């Protein structure tokens, strides 16, 4: 076809399948594959804790996804709000989850086990400089 | 990092990026991309016209998302609906027309991939083909 047309057809494909498979690991935990990323975040952060604006910079998500992936791991125990002297600060429960989680995401490669690293790295390497021009590498 | 982790996160990102982009060059025609890609579709089905379970079944979308989408062009007069001879959408005039110029000024922009040359492209679609064909893209 039209080489735009294919790759962008292409990588829609890609996260469809791939979310698919990656959101039914998550789902017994309560949790989308949004909301697990969130909880990552925080395990990578100072007492667990961010603002909720640092959280939307890192992930790289509108703050209204973030609002929203925030009240569903508070409304699940698994993240605790408080004003900002909005801070977001993973519980307890939160890691006893995503430790759970990401063991179960790594047992299945996070849908890619059918490729190998060389592929993997492949599509890391391929996709990194439109991720490079929507600031993904910068601070 | 580990490999799967790294590609999962690079094929969620690009997909957000694209996503974000397409949806802002159709939005003037009160579409999502979403909605384009369905309009596409039936531009691509004899009489331009699909049932409804099929239109789910060709773009990987719930029921409840089909509907969505082909009520949104129903309120927009770009497609009509009947009872199937399930339920049929069929592409309006108008329909054709949006689409068409939508289509056209997607191109213009390369669906938001024009930072890459046509080498890069291919790579792209060569490199996820396989996840694709194991997801049944390739056959009937
Ligand atoms: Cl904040
Ligand atoms: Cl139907």
């Amino acid at each position: 076809g039209v080489p735009s047309m294919a790759a962008i057809t292409s990588i829609m494909r890609a996260q469809q399948i791939l979310l698919g498979e990656v959101d039914a690991v998550v789902k017994p935990y309560g949790l989308t594959f949004a909301r697990y990323e969130a909880l990552v975040l925080l395990t990578f952060s100072k007492s667990g804790e961010l603002p909720m604006s640092k959280i939307g910079e890192r992930l790289m998500v509108h703050p209204t996804s973030v609002t929203n992936t925030v009240d569903r791991l508070v409304r699940s125990g698994l993240v605790a709000k408080r004003p900002n002297p909005t801070l977001a600060t993973i519980t307890d429960k939160g890691r006893e989850v995503v430790e759970a989680a990401t063991r179960d995401l790594m047992a299945m490669d996070f849908g890619l086990g059918a490729y190998d690293a060389e592929e993997c790295g492949e599509i890391f390497a391929m996709l990194r400089p439109l991720r490079v021009a929507a600031g993904d590498f910068d601070e």
